């Protein structure tokens, strides 16, 4: 579990919203695993605006946040799960790392700020839906 806050904004994984974020749905993306909606408070995060291939993530199965490296983002083949029948995830970046699927929304961040959420993983490598290129995050 995890989001991002950032503004008037939220940002969940698509698979993991509640009716409150439906309700006040401001963009979804069933292909990127991401689903953004409205909130009354102010966040404090900030996204990042960069190409850094390099982060550290937070891993709620160790309790431990791991420095990586880490792919640009792409469109990779994620396997059938209980969320989504097999297909192909775009924007998606990998990173070789411990994940199990509960740790999906913790953050991945650089030197700029919020680089992305878990969203898949498997096999050693762990995979994070970007969320650099949603400029309109920034402003309102
Ligand atoms: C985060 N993670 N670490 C290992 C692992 C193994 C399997 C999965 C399966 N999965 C894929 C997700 C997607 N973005 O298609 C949806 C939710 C989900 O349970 C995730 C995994
Ligand atoms: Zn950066």
């Amino acid at each position: 579990s995890g989001a991002i806050y950032v503004g008037n904004y939220r940002v969940v994984n698509r698979h993991l919203a509640t009716h409150n974020d439906w309700a006040n749905l401001v963009w979804e993306d069933s292909s990127r695993d991401l689903l953004v909606s409205s909130t009354t408070a102010q966040g404090c995060d900030t996204i990042a605006r960069c190409d850094c291939q390099t982060g550290v993530y937070y891993c709620s199965s160790r309790r431990k946040h791991y420095p990586v490296s880490f792919s640009k983002p792409s469109l990779i083949f994620v396997e059938a799960s209980e969320y989504y029948p097999a297909r192909y995830q775009s924007h998606l970046m990998l990173a070789v790392g411990h994940s199990e699927p509960g740790d999906c929304g913790g953050i991945l961040r650089c030197q700029h700020g919020v680089v992305g959420i878990v969203s898949t993983g498997g096999n050693g490598l762990v995979g994070f839906a970007d969320v650099r290129d949603l400029l309109w995050l920034d402003e309102e």
